[PDB]
Parts: structure tokens; C-alpha cells; sequence
């Protein structure tokens, strides 16, 4: 006899495991185990996976409900859960979009001389390099300081609350909370702070002051500049350390992407598409009951949304291990979601990617791993897949 399939497969971001195809041709919804012990769904296919996500009656609020059949433990409060929906009923959607974009005057000079600067350093100090601590999360680190308007020299702080609050965790985890409550208090000084007038908080500062936002709470003001400099870093500083493994794996599209630069943001789009940085499916809680293929999904049930199972589907992506440049289809994967909770930093995140990549290959042509791949350190019981050094020559 053996136990329910249990989920994640494999912390590994370089390979993606041979279970997925097998899953997705074989059963593309089927029960597994959570790290908690619970049940849920798991959704494998293109098809089903867009179904899920584009049916708001899989609840992303509701998988905070108390009870419920858990991914993980919380490492926010609950109603955080609920993030952008509390953002947009307080009226402050737009402004958030508007102080997020890579349109920014003096946004993407600002990222090409951070990613010049981290590079020459790199270079100063001679091989190896380790393109994670020492580039790419600190590139992430620095953007979103100036994409909220906070110091330069706030960053490093900010961020070492990092490898806790994005656990994957059987169980509470009492140091989230001691970090939460430390960044959530930071950000309320910085409302207060009259330094504090450009990004987004600088803009929050000055909408918490506008007689049409007088009854929104300040709670919600600190919780917008925690939850975005943290989902924010997390998800670039890891997307790009890792596509930047596909891109010195493949030597070829490497020495493509350096030869005509034109071309970097339609490899970043297909980085993207093949991309295991999210280590977990997306979770859902059913409303109702719903048909999803050949299962009757009940009210209260746990689904997951394997973006890997979507993306490397070959009904939609053909071929999908290969990066092809011409796709006809090039977007569509769903790296950044679909639906109602589509990610709202898609623009920065491709933005912060490309130009990392596009400075790394000027600077560092001849790049390649100074360790064989499977000396990566892959984290585990983590929201993302990361190696947690990336160690190169060039
Ligand atoms: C390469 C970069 C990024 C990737 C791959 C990524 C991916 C995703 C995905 C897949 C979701 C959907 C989660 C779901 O439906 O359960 C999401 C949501 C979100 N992302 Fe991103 N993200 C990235 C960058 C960013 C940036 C730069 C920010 C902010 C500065 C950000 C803020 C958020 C927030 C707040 C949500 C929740 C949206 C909602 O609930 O409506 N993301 N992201
Ligand atoms: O469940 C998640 N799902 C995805 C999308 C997401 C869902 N709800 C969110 C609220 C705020 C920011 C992001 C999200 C993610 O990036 N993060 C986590 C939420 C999160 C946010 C901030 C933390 O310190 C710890 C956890």
C-alpha cells in the first residue's frame, strides 16, 4: 500500500519533473496531499487551470476561512489574505497601478545603472559571482525601494524578512508575525514621515490626507507597502535568478539574445512561460459546487492551479520545453495568473527582467555556472523555487 500523492513534487527550479506530464495527460485533476495533511485538488491542464482561474467562485479570500482545508499555513492575517480586494474597495486601485509602472520617468534609467553598478562590482571583485545574493535580489531590492519612494538604505532590512514570510510552512511560524508587525510599524512611520513624497507611499501619504479616503485605515495604508515591497522583491529577485539558469543552460538562445538585444523581450516572455518559481499551485476554495473536467469539485474543497501543469501543457504550447522566440500564443502562458487576481506588478516584473538580462549580457557575454548544475542549493518549505546561491564565471 501507499499514501496519497503528496504535493510539492520537488523543490528543484532547472528541471521541471516527469509526474507533471504524466498527471496532466492521465488524470489533469486529481486528489493529493498538502504539507498540512490536507486534501485538495490538483489542476494540471491548460484548459482546466484557465477554468479555475477564471471562475471567481474558486475563492482566493475564502481560503483564509478558519477550518478550511489548508496549502500552507498563514504568514499574514487573515483579511491580508484579501489584499487587493481591500485595496480596490478603498478606492485605491488605480493609484497603486499608476505608482507601480515601469513607465515611471527615470524608472528604467534607474534599474540599467543599478544592474551597470552590481555587475561592475561583480567584475571588480573577480569570479565567482553569485548572480542571487549578489545581483539579482538586490536589483529586485533597490527597485522597490524606489518604486515606493522609501530609502535606499531601508532595502536590506526590509528584505532579510524574506526567506520567513514567503515559507511554505505545515505551521504558523512565530517569526513571521515578530517581522510582520516590525515592517508593518516601519511603513506606518514612514506615512508619518514628511520625507516620504514620491512612489507609493509617497501617493498613499498624500491620499490618507484627502478628505475622499478619510475613512480608509491606516492599517490598510502600511499593509499596501508591506505586502507590495515583499510580494514584489520575492517574485522578481526570484524570476530573474532563475531564468537566469534556463538562459546560461541554453548557450545558444544566450549568445542570440547577446548578438541582437531586440529579441530580449520575447525571450523573457518565453522565461516566463517555462519558469518554476512559483513551488506551489495557486489555491482555491470552492464556493459551490463546480465541474472541473471528471470531477464534481463540493463547496469548501482546496484547489490548486499548477502553473507548470498550464504552461508546459503541449495542446496549447507545442513543444513546450523548448524556448521558441515565434510562438503565436507568446503571452498567454500564466505566469503572472489570470482572472480576477491577474498580478498587478506583470509590467515591472517583465520590465525588471529584461533589463537585468539585457546588462548582464553586455557586461558578462562568455557567462556560465562555475559549479555543475546539481550543486545548486535548491530552498525547500518555500512560496518559490530558488537556489539559494548561483554561483558564475564569465
Ligand atoms: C516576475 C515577477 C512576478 C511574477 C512571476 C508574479 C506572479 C504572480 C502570480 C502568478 C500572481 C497570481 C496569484 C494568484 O492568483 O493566486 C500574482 C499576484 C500578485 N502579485 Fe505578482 N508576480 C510578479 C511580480 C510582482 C510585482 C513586481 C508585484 C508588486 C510590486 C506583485 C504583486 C502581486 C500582488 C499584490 C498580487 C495579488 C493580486 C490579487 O490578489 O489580485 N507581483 N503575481
Ligand atoms: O499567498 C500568497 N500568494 C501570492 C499572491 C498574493 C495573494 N494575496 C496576496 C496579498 C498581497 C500580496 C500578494 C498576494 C504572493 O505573492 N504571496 C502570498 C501572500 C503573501 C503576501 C505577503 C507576505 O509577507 C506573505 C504572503
Amino acid at each position: 500500500a501507499t499514501v496519497l500523492l503528496e504535493v510539492p513534487f520537488s523543490a528543484r527550479g532547472d528541471r521541471i519533473p516527469d509526474a507533471v506530464a504524466e498527471l496532466r495527460t492521465r488524470e489533469p485533476i486529481r486528489k493529493v496531499r498538502t504539507i498540512t495533511g490536507a486534501e485538495a485538488w490538483l489542476v494540471s491542464s491548460y484548459a482546466l487551470c484557465t477554468q479555475v482561474l477564471e471562475d471567481r467562485r474558486f475563492s482566493m479570500k475564502e481560503t483564509a476561512a478558519a477550518g478550511a482545508p489548508r496549502l500552507n499555513a498563514l504568514t499574514v492575517p487573515p483579511e491580508v489574505v484579501n489584499n487587493m480586494g481591500n485595496i480596490a474597495d478603498a478606492g485605491l486601485r488605480k493609484a497603486v497601478m499608476k505608482a507601480i509602472t515601469p513607465k515611471a520617468p527615470g524608472l528604467e534609467q534607474f534599474l540599467r545603472d543599478t544592474a551597470n553598478s552590481l555587475l561592475d562590482n561583480l567584475i571588480t571583485e573577480g569570479a565567482p559571482a553569485d548572480l542571487r545574493n549578489d545581483f539579482a535580489d538586490p536589483l529586485a531590492t533597490a527597485l522597490h525601494c524606489k518604486v515606493l519612494g522609501i530609502p535606499q538604505e531601508d532595502g536590506p532590512k526590509l528584505f532579510r524578512s524574506l526567506s520567513i514570510a514567503f515559507m511554505s510552512s505545515a505551521d504558523p511560524i512565530p517569526a513571521a508575525k515578530i517581522n510582520w508587525d516590525r515592517d508593518i510599524e516601519y511603513m506606518a512611520g514612514i506615512l508619518e514621515n514628511p520625507n516620504i513624497t514620491t512612489g507609493l507611499m509617497g501617493e498613499l501619504s498624500r491620499l490618507r490626507k484627502d478628505p475622499a479616503y478619510s475613512h480608509v485605515s491606516d492599517e490598510l495604508f502600511a499593509t499596501i507597502g508591506v505586502t507590495f515591497f515583499g510580494a514584489g522583491v520575492i517574485s522578481t529577485g526570484s524570476f530573474l535568478t532563475t531564468a537566469l539558469i534556463s538562459l546560461i543552460q541554453r548557450p545558444q538562445l544566450r549568445n542570440l539574445l547577446h548578438e541582437k538585444p531586440e529579441l530580449i523581450p520575447a525571450g523573457v516572455e518565453e522565461l516566463l512561460r517555462i519558469n518554476l518559481s512559483f513551488a506551489d499551485g495557486l489555491p482555491r476554495l470552492a464556493t459551490a459546487d463546480i465541474q472541473v473536467g471528471d470531477v464534481l469539485v463540493r463547496k469548501g474543497e482546496l484547489v490548486l492551479v499548477l502553473l507548470e501543469g498550464a504552461n508546459f501543457d503541449p495542446e496549447h504550447f507545442p513543444n513546450p520545453g523548448s524556448i521558441e522566440l515565434d510562438r503565436p500564443n507568446p503571452t498567454s502562458h500564466l505566469a503572472f495568473g489570470r482572472g480576477q487576481h491577474f498580478c498587478p506588478g506583470s509590467a515591472l516584473g517583465r520590465r525588471h527582467a529584461q533589463i537585468g538580462i539585457e546588462a548582464l549580457l553586455k557586461k558578462m557575454p562568455g557567462v556560465d555556472l562555475a559549479v555543475p548544475i546539481d550543486q545548486l542549493v535548491w530552498r525547500t518549505r518555500f512560496q518559490r523555487r530558488i537556489p539559494e546561491r548561483l554561483p558564475v564565471l564569465w
